[PDB]
């Protein structure tokens, strides 16, 4: 019938690559839009854009943070709305997995990028001018988030697993400030957006300190139990 | 009935915000869109950002082109859209005349910063997909274009009569740049575009290099003879 859009949110290496890949394999009613920046780490011209973006920030943040974000919002919405046009039209009860949102775009990484000062005042309200326009011109709006929730020191630790050579210089002191972010936002909702519906939309928290590859049945239980309230 | 978009084109300083606000005053079902940047030169957020914009792209535009191609661009559509929906709803023939437009945006003054290097190839392919998308994600599309064609020496002139302190560095060997790809887009239609429409889409060309300001009643005629055929 009506797509549900959930988003799955967290940390850096929290492992949601690793849940929404579980996930899609367990139902052929469920599917999921990874998230650009992540393919970013036969190329299509998104990918060399982007792998360009990436290598370019690791550089200089405060020359690149403008142009990264607003390439990294414009693809995931790009890659989201095609996604909610293109699948599950034969659905029973059709779920989208969203690997993050344009809500973390803004409010935990760009956000994060203006505080840092790798943007200034002017590119970071022309950022949020664009966002707020890019994203009334809708079907994108979340029926309930996933949070995954680990400690920076699980994250840190994950980063050094995943073995990316650009991210094994990023310093727990980063991973800190995007967890106080995230707990902001999807734990205490204290976090005022410019998006009225996200105060009321259903959050579900789960705990994934602990390993889940081999051992993920209760974790998926939740994510039904969710779904059903829904 | 369905509102006609014409867009009015021509090198800096032709006469184009000259010669739309002497249109919008000749019919009630006649409207103008004027252009974004041409205010930037009670401040909305857009005029303060546009104004910031303006001033460091002239202090560095090897910095500044891709965040302020992006803006010009985006207000424009917003401007656009506003108008087409807000305004010409009780007309008998709705004509919205857009100064400049999404193509000159992209084809005259982002492709010549491309050219002078003044941004690299990622922010030039960056820029082009985000217009290809931002523009397909539509009722834009122009049922014309009045093409006010002079000579970079006449616009050259109307810089230094305008007297906008910014400008009057403004060399004519810049002009001249500009004018080769108005003749190339809208006289011999040699620039491809990726906008097959725009091909085959009305342009009226009118010599502008005598003032008209007290004498544009030919001009005008030619205007009304256009829309009739559309
Ligand atoms: C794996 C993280 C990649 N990473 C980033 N990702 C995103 C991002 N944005 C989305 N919209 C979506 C999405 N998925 N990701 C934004 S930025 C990134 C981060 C740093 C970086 C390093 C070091 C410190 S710092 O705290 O040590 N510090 C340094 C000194 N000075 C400036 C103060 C700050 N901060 C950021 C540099 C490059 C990059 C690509
Ligand atoms: C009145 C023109 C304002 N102007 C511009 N406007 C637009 C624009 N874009 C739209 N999408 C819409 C729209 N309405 N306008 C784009 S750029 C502008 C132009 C220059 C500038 C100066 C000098 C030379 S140059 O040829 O002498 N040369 C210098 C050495 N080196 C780099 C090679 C080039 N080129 C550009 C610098 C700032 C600015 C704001
Ligand atoms: O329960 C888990 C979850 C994740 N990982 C590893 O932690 C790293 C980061 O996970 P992921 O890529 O899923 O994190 P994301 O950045 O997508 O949240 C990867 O090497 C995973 O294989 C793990 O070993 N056990
Ligand atoms: O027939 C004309 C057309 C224009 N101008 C002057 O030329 C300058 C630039 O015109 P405009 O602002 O209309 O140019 P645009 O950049 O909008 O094409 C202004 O000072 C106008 O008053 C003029 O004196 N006679
Ligand atoms: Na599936
Ligand atoms: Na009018």
């Amino acid at each position: 019938t009506r797509i549900k859009k959930i988003s799955i949110e967290g940390n850096i290496a929290a492992g949601k690559s690793t849940f929404v890949n579980i996930l899609k394999q367990l139902s052929e009613d469920w599917e999921v839009v990874p998230e650009p920046v992540a393919r970013w780490s036969e190329l299509t011209m998104e990918q060399k854009n982007g792998g360009n973006v990436l290598q370019m920030m690791y550089e200089k943040p405060e020359r690149w943070s403008f142009t990264f974000q607003t390439y990294a919002c414009l693809s995931r919405i790009r890659a989201q709305l095609a996604s909610l046009n293109g699948k599950l039209k034969d659905a029973e009860k059709p779920v989208l997995f969203f690997e993050r949102s344009v809500y973390s775009d803004r409010y935990i990484f760009a956000s994060n990028l203006y505080e840092s000062e790798s943007m200034n005042e002017t590119e970071w309200t022309i950022y949020q001018d664009w966002h707020d326009w890019m994203n009334n011109q809708q079907s994108l709006e979340l029926d309930g988030i996933i949070y995954l929730q680990a400690t920076p020191e699980t994250c840190l630790h994950r980063i050094y697993l995943r073995g990316r050579n650009e991210e094994q210089g990023i310093p727990l002191e980063y991973l800190e400030k995007l967890h106080y972010k995230h707990e902001s936002w999807l734990l205490h909702r204290t976090l005022k957006t410019n998006f009225d519906y996200l105060q009321e939309v259903p959050i579900l928290t789960l705990d994934v300190n602990e390993d889940f590859k081999d051992k993920y049945e209760s974790l998926v239980e939740k994510v039904k139990e969710f779904l059903s309230t829904l």
